[PDB]
């Protein structure tokens, strides 16, 4: 439905704003393409994480934001080798099919470290991403049209079309039409 | 001939491959518009100096690239106040006027600290940029054409377009067609 | 040092390239002058008003350009019965002792529908008005020689010697050489 198109290093597509690149298990990243943290993205990111703070929500300054191709290597056979592969495969991505690739993508995590999962935090965050340009990208129960567990805590900076999508309720790939899911 | 899109807090076209902001002095940028450095562009500039060291020019690892909008507003009335508002309309940009603000503009420094401007270093940019992806955007004898004063330092990130625009010799604003040239 | 001549309902000098008029406490227009708007000055008002919402400031195509002697009465006299006589005279003009009458001179308002104060529209002003034949006319720090309270907003049509006069920083009062001050 989408038209995307191959950009070599990745794929993207014309949103109605912006150029939005698409990350996931039927668009790779290039093993190449090693873009860094976006500052656009971060800056707001910066913005969110001090908001959450002033609402009393125990958000941490640190959060997991860029991950490289070799980074993302190392994190998925950490997981394939402490927990199996089949696991790894369910809760991590493999390297180049992380939407972390591409400098747009942050965890969001407590205090306490653990990656944020509180009911009121999570849903804080699906009230107000979209004010600072971020989607909430794997939702429960879309999994099955991203392609990704649910994941609370990560948040895709979209710019100013954040607000239609999270309007729409849609992820990514329902609202713009273009295929996700498995590998396979 | 260009369509020069104007996104909000800048203008745009779209390019062979990718979309290229434009911005001079018919087309500013937002006194709000804050990208920061782009770090693919980063990215790039590092082999870029890495190879002119490799060359044996006396390049800085130091460089001059993101203007904020409030960084070149004191940068253009340091000129006005220490050489007359002519000579800084000479030498520098009006705030929101100058690419600097775009993170996609590098002025390249030598070891010394002045800017790069010996003939064979200035030579190896126009001959090498392109396979970093940059063009020497304000050439010599350009200076009706991009409204700015040579800079022989200057490089813009514009991706893999960069070797059919350095194949051309032209500006960016010849190779496009979009308008150029002094304010109004 | 300026030969300021009566020509009958107005003062004027003769200025590098044209006739200036000189309207100010000093040098006041008759009752009966009433030119209207210049139209050449509008013309350049317009497309500098134009520049400005390009370079993405909220400008307003509604302005305050000129104002009759009786239009001018009745702003002062509005002003006295709202803000008592004292303040009038600090703010608003006499009738016959506002540069508006002269159809040269022109207020910039915001969409928001206030005088234009925001600092780095203010400064836009001052670095670009003259590219359009305009100096910002009442400059803080300068009304001991101009005799008026600040303007950010008020733009008085000058023409080709615009530019001069912006690079100098002086006052009409102190680049001419003729007398402003206060009523007495
Ligand atoms: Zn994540
Ligand atoms: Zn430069
Ligand atoms: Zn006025």
């Amino acid at each position: 439905k989408a038209e995307v198109v191959n950009k070599g290093d990745y794929y993207s597509i014309q949103g109605k704003y912006d150029e939005i690149i698409v990350a996931n298990k039927h668009y790779p990243l290039s093993k190449d393409y090693n873009p860094g943290e976006n500052p656009t993205a971060k800056a707001e990111l910066v913005k969110l994480i001090k908001a959450m703070q002033e609402a009393g929500f125990p958000i941490s300054d640190h959060y997991s934001g860029f991950r490289s191709y070799e980074t993302q290597t190392k994190l998925y056979q950490d997981y394939v080798n402490q927990d199996g592969k089949a696991a790894a495969d369910r809760y991590s991505a493999r390297p180049g099919y992380s939407e972390h690739q591409t400098g747009l993508a942050f965890d969001v995590i407590g205090t306490d470290g653990d990656l944020v999962t509180e009911e009121k935090a999570a849903q804080w965050l699906l009230d107000h991403a979209a004010d600072y340009g971020f989607v909430v990208r794997y939702l429960k129960g879309k999994e099955k049209e991203t392609g990704y567990m649910a994941e609370e805590w990560h948040l895709r900076y979209v710019g100013k079309e954040a607000k239609e999508i999270a309007a729409s309720g849609l992820s990514l790939e329902e609202y713009y039409g273009f295929e996700g899911g498995d590998y396979v």
